[PDB]
């Protein structure tokens, strides 16, 4: 009797940011026009970045009325806070809402909660703040992560798994939800990555609800819950860093990100499968949900588990259409999988095949594993 | 087949801060001599914190060196960042340290880290840190807690029940670690509240091992989990605000917090036990570690349950000899229980009695509560 995923919903902020218009926008807005040699590079970082648009809260008006937030190393945590306290618990809501409605059963159904963000941090948390948006029972029995980074759409998966199978009749709605305004940072050569989480960084909320033993012709089923391990890649500590600071949620994203999970996914892969069965596992019998940090993750995913063409597609659509909204971006892709699954008359949510894996990847660098069995679509 | 607590380890930083002396202290290297009203105001609220003294890592020369720490409002959040960071891991280290000594197997049979802190926030976070501190497995299963704040010590035995219980031989290290140096302001007539974080608050770090199925032959249970609420009080979500913020962790408590504390206890209380059996009066019968936000909350909960004189001793005493330490204080207050349990003989290690309760309390106001069985002492 395993946690079952029985419902998905997502959303985004309203402000559709095309990619191929991005650095004329980023590069006006920051009044730093003057630097061709910043622009040359983000035009080519652009151009590598499958992405073909994201969706913002930040707005222009805002970069107005606020430009410390556009000008490098300037006090600005509290108005970033300000603005990302209130945001996220409501993009949260608009996508529990949606998780709800599909999973068709009241509210005050739901026993837990999980919130996920690494975008703000405020005590009371963004899981109270969601509480009273949505009305849910004040003793729900609730953990608030915040602050985990992009492994983490894996990660509350596996938490729902066991608050779900510990608790009887236990119902965990999980929210997830990214408003990038804090991490925007202005341009120096000094501080190149900042380039790359320009082109790559996008908001977004998922809400997943999970149960174990879901009532027969009542709830639906989705994904099944299998077995999950979390990792600390060797040797990687500097691959992603995040710092919370007077000037913001500053980061640093190693170049050498790509190639620590693509030496390390025939290891992790291997491990988690252990978990389940001790045969073998044929990589491209799977489907895969995988954090899309960036596209060459992706790509080293496919190298070194020798994906066929194709195998990934789900992720990279879910890339292209919205870019790396860090933890809920796997939520989205497991969505996107059941809609195209639907659209194709496969027999089950994850393409026709039975089993299959959620990848996330995050600071540590921290990979952890979902392994999920699909469901049948009829 | 619950999870239990296996071990329980604590530790603080070296430098003892005595209640009698800490207001000449706090006036004289905050250069807030001159302002005797506030000191009047200050005298009061030590007299009657019920702390005798505390540990803090915060020295007069981290202030010197860095004076928008105590000047109210001024950007300071980096430097405190800078600090909290490394220490609050290193806290956690020492007294992860001491829980897998008692518990007495291989560190290799972690695995589970919980974390839980409301001092400092990073990525990675502070359990990848003590990770790397401690050795454990690169494979143990995390979850990081931040900013939950006074609440969580009762949360994370939550947490670790459920992770200990679905995951057959899990063993979980839970560790939480305050340093309040993040929150430590300084001082004006228009935000008072930060008096009585002066008087009470505290440094510290607890570990706890929790699993379930004890090894006979190494492990030794001092408690069972048996079953947790969480809930919000009604009307109550100014009781404690804390806002992360360019000038560190500001924080709001409202004078009527103690009055909901009582005025929901009963219900709360009420509530948890219908989980387990529906007890509804009679709560001498308990043991208890209850977070000692401040004295008010201790007595609110004495009076509302008419608990006799003696039965929160143990909370009184942490309180007394620690302050309030965030998360960590009630897991200091079990330490306790236990350690007087053998001294006087006791049966059980909670004071010779079956069930008891950890009441957490914070912001929300959230109160959880895990019910827990002792276990014996043997002879
Ligand atoms: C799309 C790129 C970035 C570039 O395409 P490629 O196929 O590699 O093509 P190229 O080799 O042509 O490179 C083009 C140019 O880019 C430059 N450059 C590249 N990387 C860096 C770098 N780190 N730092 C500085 N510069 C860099 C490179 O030098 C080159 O410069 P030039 O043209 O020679 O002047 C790809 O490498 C990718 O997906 N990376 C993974 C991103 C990643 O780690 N994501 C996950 C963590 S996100 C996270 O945890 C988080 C999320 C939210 C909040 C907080 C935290
Ligand atoms: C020990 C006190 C504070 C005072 O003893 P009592 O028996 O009440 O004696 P009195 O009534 O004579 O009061 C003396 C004077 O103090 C004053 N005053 C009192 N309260 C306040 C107030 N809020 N705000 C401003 N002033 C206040 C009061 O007006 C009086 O002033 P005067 O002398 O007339 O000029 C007791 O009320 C207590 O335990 N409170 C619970 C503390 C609490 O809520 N803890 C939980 C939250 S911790 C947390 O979540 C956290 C932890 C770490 C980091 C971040 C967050």
């Amino acid at each position: 009797q395993h946690a079952k995923i029985l419902a998905i919903g997502t959303a985004n902020p309203p402000n559709v940011y095309h990619q191929k218009d991005y650095p004329d926008f980023l590069f006006r807005v920051t009044k730093n026009e003057h630097r061709t040699d910043l622009r040359e590079k983000f035009d080519r970082i652009c151009e590598k970045s499958r992405t073909k648009k994201r969706y913002l809260h930040l707005t222009e008006e805002m970069l107005k009325a606020n430009p410390n937030i556009y000008t490098y190393g300037a006090p600005s945590l509290d108005v970033r806070q300000d603005i990302c306290n209130i945001e996220v618990p409501k993009l949260g809501q608009e996508a529990a809402l949606k998780a709800i409605k599909e999973w068709g059963q009241p509210i005050s159904r739901i026993t837990h909660l999980i919130f996920c963000t690494a975008s703000c941090v405020d005590m009371p948390g963004c899981d109270f703040q969601l509480i009273k948006l949505l009305g849910l029972d004040p003793s729900v029995t609730r953990t608030m992560i915040y602050e985990a980074g992009c492994y983490a759409g894996a990660t509350v998966l596996r938490m729902a798994k066991d608050f779900a199978e510990n608790n009887k009749g236990a119902r965990v709605l999980v929210v997830c939800a990214e408003i990038t305004t804090v991490f925007f940072h202005g341009l120096t050569d000094t501080h190149l990555d900042i380039l790359v989480g320009q082109a790559l960084f996008a908001d977004g909320a998922s809400a997943v609800i999970v149960g174990a033993n879901p009532e027969p012709e009542i709830e639906r089923p989705l994904f099944e819950i299998v077995a999950c391990r979390q990792t600390i890649l060797p040797n990687s500590e500097h691959g992603v860093v995040a710092n919370i600071r007077e000037m913001g949620f500053n980061y640093y994203l190693s170049g050498d990100v790509p190639k620590f999970v693509g030496g390390n996914v025939v290891d992790f892969m291997t491990k988690t499968f252990e978990k389940v069965d001790g045969k073998k596992k044929d990589w491209n019998s799977l489907f895969f949900s995988v954090h899309p940090g960036g596209p060459a993750i992706v790509d080293q995913v496919e190298e070194k588990l020798g994906l066929k063409e194709g195998k990934l597609r789900a992720t990279r659509h879910v890339l292209s259409e919205y870019g790396n909204m860090g933890a809920p971006t796997v939520h989205f892709i497991l969505d996107e999988m059941r809609n195209k699954s639907i659209e194709e008359g496969k027999t089950t949510t994850g393409e026709g095949l039975e089993w299959g894996v959620v990848i996330g990847i995050g600071p540590g660098l921290t990979v952890e594993t979902a392994v999920l069995r699909s469901e049948s679509i009829r």
